[PDB]
This record gives structure tokens, C-alpha cells and sequence, in this order.
């Protein structure tokens, strides 16, 4: 067995550079993750959701790693940690376990999203707060079984020893890398289908946009003012009679409907309504030059305002209408927010204003906080695969050919990428997830007062 002093590679002032770097990154990583743990455990809305308990497990795995990895690195490489066989095996085992549980935590987070977006009503019956905690229990245990295997007697006694890690053999190293490669393929396969479904949820039409705002109904209904209406906001009559509304319906369709229409018949009526909206805008002196400047997505947002308050009402935002034409999306957003339209109907106005600001369909989606979480996980997975790749690629090269002293020096500094990855994650979750964003605002109220 080769002594631990042979792996202790450092060259004077270059060791003091890692001593300040590893300490500062390790302190920042631990403080960023412990905030994410507090925020989830403190907020009533988060702790009860099985989706946020998997995120919490990633924050725990990253926090335990940050502390173990930095204290074991600065002790081994900088201060020269003369550790005995038993003490060293549990240290290397603790490092492996806290890292394996992160990959595991991600895999469960990716299957949680697939079941939610693929089978929506069956998810509440399947994933429960208790059932999630049990599933998180099996994972942490399996992680400890795989990682603590050299401590059980799988060390390099007659078998060839590894280049980078003391006491661990190449047959174990190859087995752990192959296991991690299979977990990554499993995450990729699921996230491949997750994207496909998450995409089918967001609107890509005016019909799909106005379905969220007006509400598609195939039987006669009453609006906020009380008028008899059908389909996607199609007005039947201005009188209080149902028979008058029924007669107007049979004339509009061309057959005896009896108060019930087909989806294809509802879309045919909607296409006649859109044509009349656009022809109206063209014959309005104020609305015509604005419709001409706006793009296809933004035009659908102005048609939406016409369906809600008519042509005479939309022409009343003289200062906003000019800001929109001049392509000053930011100055018009604040100008339209100070309107009574925003005061009366906040949700409809907020969704319309954001479309005029971004030029996307992103505000219009069924289960949008569930779709946006699937969008956040994808960015977390991408950063993981970027940061771990050079570290993993060197370990695979470690099995193929004998490594030089200078290459071993590169790996010590290279492994610092595992510490930046853990620092990038709590910034993404605090900037993209709205539920983590609002939980931090409600917690600061109790901290200050
Ligand atoms: C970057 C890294 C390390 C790592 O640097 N471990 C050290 C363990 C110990 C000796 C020495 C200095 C300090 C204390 C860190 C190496 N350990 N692992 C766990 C995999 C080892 C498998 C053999 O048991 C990693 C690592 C983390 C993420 C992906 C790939 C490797
Ligand atoms: C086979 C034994 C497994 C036992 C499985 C445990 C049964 C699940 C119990 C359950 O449904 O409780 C969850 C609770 O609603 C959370 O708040
Ligand atoms: C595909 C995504 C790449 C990210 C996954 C990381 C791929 C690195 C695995 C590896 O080390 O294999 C390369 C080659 O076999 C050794 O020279
Ligand atoms: C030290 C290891 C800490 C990790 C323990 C995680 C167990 C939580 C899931 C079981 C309920």
C-alpha cells in the first residue's frame, strides 16, 4: 500500500493560494445552501409540497459536502493530515456519499416532474408528503451502501491501487464511474420527455391565450356584467331572456343547437370574432399605426384588450399607445400599471402587460409554476454536467494511463469546480423560483420587526 505522503502534492506559495480559495468558496457555498434549507423548512407552503422536499435534499447534500470536502482538503493538502486507515476511509466515504446523494436527489426531482406533467390528476393520489420522505430515505441509504464499500473491506490490498485516491483500487473507481454514468443517462432520458411535455403546456395561439383569459365553455353562460354568452366570449344577446339567447345561437350556427355546440363549431365562431376585431382596429385612427408596428405575438395581446374593453376603451391610453409604437416596452408597462384597468382586473392586466414587455407566450400556461420549476431544473442539470465533466474525464484518464506529477497538480485545482457548482445552484433557485422568492420576503418581516 503506498503512503499518503505521496499524494500530498503542493509547492510552497501555491498551497497558500488553495488555502485562501478553498476556505472562501467553502464558507460561501455552506452559507448559500443553509439559507435554502431554512427558507423551505420555515415556509408552510413549501414544506408540505413533495416537489420542494427533493430540492431541500439537494441543498442538504451540497451543504454537508461543502463542509466535509473543504475541511478534508485543507487538512490533507495544506496542513498534511496524518490520518489512520479507519479515519481516512470514513472521510473519503463521507465525501463520496454527500456527492452521490446530489445525483440521486436530482433523479427523484426529474421523475417528480414527469409524473406531474404526464399524469396530472393521478399525481396527488401517487406523490404524498409521507411517501416522498420514505423515497428520500431509500436513496440516502443506497448512497451510503455504494460509498462506504471500501470501509467494508474493498481496499487495494493485492489489487492495483488508484493514482489520485489513497487506499481505493481501480476496479472500485471504474465501478463507481460506471454507476454515476448510468444515473446520468436515467436523468437525461427522463428530462428528454420532461421538456417535450413542459412545451405542450404553454400557449402558442390567440385561441389558447384567450382560452386562459375568457374561458372556453360549450354551453350558454353569464359574464361579469351578466350578459348571456357562449364559446370564447361570444355575446348572444343584450336581453335577460334565455329563449332570445337560444334563437340568436341557432342563427349564428345555422342549425337547431338546443344550447349546446361542438368544439369545431366554437372555433369557427371565434375565427369570425377575430376577423371583426382586426377590421375594427384598421378602421380606428389611433389603433391602425400601433397594429402596423407590433409583431405577431404582441398583436394577439392588443386584440385580447379589445375583447375585454372594446375599441373605444383601448384608444383611451394615448400616452401608453405611443410608448408601445416607439418600442419602449419598459416605460409603457409602468404607465399601464397606473390605470384603473389594472386596479379592477389585476391578473388579466398583469398577463397582458408582461406579453407587451417580453414578446413571448410565457405568461399564458396551464400549471405555470410547475412548468417554470421544470425549466429551472434543466438549467441546474446543465451547470452540473459542465462542472463535473473535466473532473470526471481526468478520473477516466486515471484508469487508462499513468499520470505525471503536474497532471495530479491540475486535478487538485480542477476539483474546485465541484465547489463552484454548489455555489451556482442557490443563486438560480433564488432568482427563478417565485415560491422561494416570496418566502424570503415573508421571512425578512419577522427578522427585522
Ligand atoms: C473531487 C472529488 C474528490 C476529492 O477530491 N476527494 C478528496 C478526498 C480526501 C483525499 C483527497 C483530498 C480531499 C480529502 C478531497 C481527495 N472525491 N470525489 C469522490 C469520488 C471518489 C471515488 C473513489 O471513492 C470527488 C469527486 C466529486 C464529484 C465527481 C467526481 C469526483
Ligand atoms: C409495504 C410497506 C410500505 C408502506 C407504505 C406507507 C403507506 C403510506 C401511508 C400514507 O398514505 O400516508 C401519507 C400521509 O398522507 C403523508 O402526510
Ligand atoms: C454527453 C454529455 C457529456 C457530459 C458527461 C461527461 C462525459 C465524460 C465521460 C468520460 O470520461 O468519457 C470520455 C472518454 O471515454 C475518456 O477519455
Ligand atoms: C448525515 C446524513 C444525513 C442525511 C439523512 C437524510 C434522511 C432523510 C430521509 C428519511 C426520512
Amino acid at each position: 500500500a503506498p503512503p499518503m505522503k505521496d499524494y500530498m502534492i503542493l509547492s510552497g506559495p501555491q498551497k497558500t493560494a488553495v488555502a485562501v480559495l478553498c476556505t472562501l468558496l467553502g464558507l460561501l457555498s455552506a452559507l448559500e445552501n443553509v439559507a435554502v434549507l431554512y427558507l423551505i423548512l420555515s415556509s408552510h407552503q413549501l414544506r408540505r409540497k413533495p416537489s420542494y422536499l427533493f430540492i431541500g435534499s439537494l441543498a442538504l447534500a451540497d451543504f454537508l459536502a461543502s463542509v466535509v470536502f473543504a475541511c478534508s482538503f485543507v487538512n490533507f493538502h495544506v496542513f498534511h493530515g496524518v490520518d489512520s486507515k479507519a479515519v481516512f476511509l470514513l472521510k473519503i466515504g463521507s465525501v463520496t456519499m454527500t456527492f452521490t446523494a446530489s445525483v440521486g436527489s436530482l433523479l427523484l426531482a426529474a421523475i417528480d416532474r414527469y409524473l406531474c406533467l404526464r399524469y396530472p390528476p393521478s399525481y396527488k393520489a401517487l406523490l404524498t408528503r409521507g411517501r416522498a420522505l420514505v423515497l428520500l430515505g431509500i436513496m440516502w441509504v443506497l448512497s451510503a451502501l455504494v460509498s462506504y464499500l471500501p470501509l467494508m473491506g474493498w481496499t487495494c490490498c493485492p489489487r492495483p491501487c488508484s493514482e489520485l485516491f489513497p487506499l481505493i483500487p481501480n476496479d472500485y473507481l471504474l465501478s463507481w464511474l460506471l454507476f454515476i454514468a448510468f444515473l446520468f443517462s436515467g436523468i437525461i432520458y427522463t428530462y428528454g420527455h420532461v421538456l417535450w411535455k413542459a412545451h405542450q403546456h404553454v400557449a402558442s395561439n390567440i385561441f389558447e391565450m384567450l382560452r386562459i383569459d375568457e374561458g372556453l365553455r360549450l354551453k350558454i353562460y353569464k359574464d361579469t356584467e351578466g350578459y348571456y354568452t357562449i364559446g370564447i366570449g361570444h355575446l348572444l344577446t343584450k336581453s335577460p331572456s334565455l329563449n332570445a339567447a337560444k334563437s340568436e345561437l341557432d342563427k349564428a350556427i345555422g342549425r337547431n343547437t338546443n344550447g349546446v355546440i361542438t368544439k369545431d363549431e366554437a372555433e369557427k365562431l371565434f375565427n369570425q370574432d377575430v376577423d371583426a376585431a382586426v377590421r375594427g382596429i384598421l378602421r380606428n385612427a389611433k389603433l391602425k399605426p400601433v397594429y402596423d408596428s407590433l409583431d405577431a405575438v404582441r398583436r394577439a395581446a392588443l386584440i385580447n384588450m379589445v375583447f375585454q374593453m372594446g375599441e373605444t376603451g383601448v384608444a383611451g391610453f394615448t400616452n401608453s399607445l405611443r410608448m408601445l409604437q416607439q418600442k419602449r416596452w419598459d416605460e409603457a408597462a409602468v404607465n399601464l400599471a397606473k390605470s384603473r384597468w389594472y386596479n379592477q382586473t389585476p391578473n388579466r392586466a398583469k398577463r397582458v402587460i408582461t406579453t407587451f414587455r417580453t414578446g413571448t407566450w410565457d405568461a399564458y400556461a396551464r400549471m405555470r409554476l410547475d412548468v417554470e420549476l421544470a425549466k429551472t431544473l434543466g438549467l441546474v442539470l446543465a451547470v452540473l454536467l459542465i462542472c463535473w465533466f473535466p473532473v470526471l474525464a481526468l478520473m477516466a484518464h486515471s484508469l487508462a494511463t499513468t499520470l505525471s506529477d503536474q497532471v495530479k497538480k491540475a486535478f487538485a485545482f480542477c476539483s474546485m469546480l465541484c465547489l463552484i457548482n454548489s455555489m451556482v445552484n442557490p443563486v438560480i433557485y433564488a432568482l427563478r423560483s417565485e415560491e422561494i422568492r416570496s418566502s424570503a420576503h415573508h421571512c425578512l418581516a419577522h427578522w427585522k420587526k
